[PDB]
């Protein structure tokens, strides 16, 4: 069996998206941990791991399809050197992959791999529920204030 | 605290090495998955895991200094076909590790970060073993042949 | 057996480092309890009795050199009388012992004496995470406010 | 057997420090518990029951004696209207005792009756730490601001 | 809460007293833990572990009343080569200890601060019962003889 | 992946050392259970059983270095015939092992191999405790007399 | 009690072959551990201590006859280069054993000691036991075929 090439091609692309999210995700709560942002810095690995699911599963698709999974390519991080920053930095990635995702499930759907489209629909929601959860650390952040926000961050006492 | 600039040089350097070998390892191995080589994918797919702990202990090292750890850069990529092929790439990557390691170890102690040196140091250990472990595999190819060598890395039945 | 002269006094030159910390961290720790801070007050009680390890750690070595270790001196305990100040009055000592067992690790191995090296080498990387931390109390105090973080330090209620 | 009228006063006069401050620890904490602090509540409670103990303490001594213990009576109540309010209107007892109690302890073994002295000594250490600990809350509210302060008196959420 | 100087000045001096035995007796027995006396040092340790355990006791007390305890100071330590000469230093330090606290027990009910005065009485039993037990070592030591006495703190077989 | 013929040598100079030892000090541990000094045999057997360790643990960074592991040589054994003698055998050994190794140790250092070198760091710091026990005995062979020690090393009662 | 040399000649002589074997199948079970024969080192090793057990019951003896184990006396190894002649040098110095033992049973029931005489039957029963082994597994090899044989000594997957 093969897969449709241009399916391959969003399969692979989602897959770097992944690759791209793991080191950002994973450095991001690495140094939450080293400011001190540890409950945070928890909760930023959890994702981090979350993003090596997806990936695992691209990759466990396009093999299915007997495609290459690329693993060589990376995306470009953007990596926040505040909690604000960081946030903002991984909605970067996250509605991008939205923004990605939306006309490839249709494109899915047209070449007729249901599989594939099923395996793209998730990681959507997924990423829809780290959106609004994202953002959601935005919303409270101005509602509470940096600051008061941060100490919600960290352990009694700090790590 | 800040380390010294060189130091955090090398350090930054052995986390991209690494980031190399995750990747390259991972996919080896969903790879040995794919060819029905499954006892064998699982080995492959624990050093793997193995080369994500250390550049997570690099990557504490370097914030514990100060430096900005490179989640950014990725090595050149070998990927072998075949299984034998397969073996070659990874000691094509470890080979390399203790390379670049073994000067530097010299430097971290001439420099005077000696637990930056017993890190490394550490990693050499594992890189070896990787090693002896990676051309025995290579002989076992040689003295049982390449077929009969590859019956023992799927299960009962195959995949 | 005998051990040489100018690792003995290094040792016992660290012995005395140790004995002063000791004080400090456990006198500011019990501080901290009286203040309030009893989370925080924990903590510095928990370091307090790891350089009491390393004390007895030493105290180990001396007498195998058959070196004479001096429980007798004392550094001169810089004593904070606030979190902050003690902090500081903290990573004060942790330098002083960092600059003090740099040059003095390659000391023994040019001595030849492979043990007490590797003995100073950890509570070398033991201490930088004393540092580490400390210095990120302060990164994180400025960052969210004394006041503010100073709650971080204490029960529900408090005491 | 009967017990001297000096103590006998002394007793059923702390008998008295007591039943008054068993109602303002209680209803204080009822308060507290009102308003919603809760996990402050509570331990006021706590320090409240401490103080029947020690009714029924100074109670059981006075009938070995031979005499009437006063319940009849009571002290002026200072009923604080804000935590801090209160933790002053507590401190207010608290000394009171302590200088009631100093002399009188003295007194007792003027007196010759070593069993009501220790009685009374113990009350003195129990009380020194309830003050130690109303007057250090005091010290910390002024550190972090009533208003934090606070909020470490309340459960996640409120009530 | 405010103690009085002069008794604070009387606790101040025994937690000196009380850091020197804890380093004079810590390090008596890994004198005795050196020379294979090992079921002895285990006993020494433990006095240690006391004297610890007092200087910590005597630090709350200084705190609740107001006092600065001093974890500086130092006093002249006593060491002996032998089993029998380490005995007597370390009665050395006890009878010093019974003379400072008796007249300082009388003063501190004398000035109305009974709590601190139980304190010390408590102290001077345990002290009386040191010097007992290291008394009777001393007669064991001539009654037995020093040798066979000395057979009876190795194990088996020793250290 | 060959290792340093130089350092191979050392390993190989080690390991018929540890082969001395595994011999040496077994026998003497029978021979002490000959005696009757039950006690002790246990004890020295498990100095030969962990000579042993440090034996297997050389054969294996050599065969990882692709040398030849030396199980055909074996130093002089000098069977000790007062338990005191075998004592000062032993320590015989100990000392030419750490006057082999000390600087054999920064000749792998220097020659870029740090684990051979940790390997020995190793060995070293159990040859010191190992000597250093050696000495205390024959310190505490002479403080309690012959016929003293020997007692404790008899089980009771004997055999 | 006192032993007959023409036996204690014999006794300590077994010894040797004992001890002889003991180091060559040692090295051999490393020589395949490490060719990643790991499934079949597992068993030689085992023989390995099978033999030290026999070094042991003879070293007992030796020294209940008032005889002198000798520890210096290495016999002339022989050294596998691969697993058929490893099969045949080991099954070499079981059969000498063989063809000295025989002998030796009946100059020990003559001369007397039936003790001895038993335990060197019980070391010959053994004996066969690996030879009936040595041999199989040199069948196996032709029946099977090497490469094939040499598959059954592998893990799944190979180390
Ligand atoms: C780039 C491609 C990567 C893939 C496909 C991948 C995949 C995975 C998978 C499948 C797991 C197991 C899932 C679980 O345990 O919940 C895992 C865990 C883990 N990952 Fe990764 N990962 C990648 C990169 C990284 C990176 C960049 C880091 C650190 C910087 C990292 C660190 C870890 C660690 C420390 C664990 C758990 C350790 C263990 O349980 O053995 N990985 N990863
Ligand atoms: C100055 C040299 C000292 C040395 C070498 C020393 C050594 C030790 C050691 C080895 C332990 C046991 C480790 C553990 O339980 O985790 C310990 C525990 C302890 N230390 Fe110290 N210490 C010293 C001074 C002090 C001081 C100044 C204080 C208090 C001001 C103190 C208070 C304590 C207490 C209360 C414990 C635990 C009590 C127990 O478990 O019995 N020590 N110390
Ligand atoms: C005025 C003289 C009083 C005396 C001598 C007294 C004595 C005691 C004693 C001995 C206990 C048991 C100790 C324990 O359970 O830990 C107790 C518990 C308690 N007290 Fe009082 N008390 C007095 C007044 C009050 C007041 C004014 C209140 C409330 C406003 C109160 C409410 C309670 C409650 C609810 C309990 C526990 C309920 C239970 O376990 O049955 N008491 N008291
Ligand atoms: C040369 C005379 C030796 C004697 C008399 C001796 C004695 C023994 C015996 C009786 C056992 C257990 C037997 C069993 O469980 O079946 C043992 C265990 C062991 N043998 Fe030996 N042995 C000798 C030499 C060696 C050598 C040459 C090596 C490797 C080079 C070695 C490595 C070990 C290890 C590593 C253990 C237990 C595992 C450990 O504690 O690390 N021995 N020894
Ligand atoms: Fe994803
Ligand atoms: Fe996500
Ligand atoms: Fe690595
Ligand atoms: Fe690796
Ligand atoms: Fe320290
Ligand atoms: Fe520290
Ligand atoms: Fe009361
Ligand atoms: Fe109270
Ligand atoms: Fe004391
Ligand atoms: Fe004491
Ligand atoms: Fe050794
Ligand atoms: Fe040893
Ligand atoms: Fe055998
Ligand atoms: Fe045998």
């Amino acid at each position: 069996m093969q897969g449709d090439p241009d399916v391959l091609r969003l399969l692979n692309e989602q897959l770097t998206s992944e690759l791209t999210a793991i080191n950002q995700y994973f450095l991001h709560s690495k140094m939450q941990d080293n400011w001190g942002f540890t409950e945070l810095a928890a909760h930023t690995r959890a994702e981090s791991f979350d993003e090596m699911r997806h990936a695992e599963e691209i990759t466990d698709r396009i093999l299915l399809l007997d495609g290459l999974p690329n693993y060589q390519r990376i995306g470009s991080l953007r990596i926040g050197q505040t909690l604000r920053e960081q946030f903002e930095a991984d909605l970067a990635i996250e509605y991008d992959v939205l923004n990605r995702l939306k006309p490839g499930i249709v494109m899915c759907r047209e070449k007729q791999d249901t599989t594939s489209a099923v395996l793209l629909e998730k990681i959507v929601a997924d990423e829809e529920e780290h959106i609004d959860y994202l953002e959601t650390q935005l919303e409270l952040m101005d509602k509470l204030g940096e600051e008061l926000y941060s100490a919600q961050c960290v352990s009694r006492p700090p790590t």
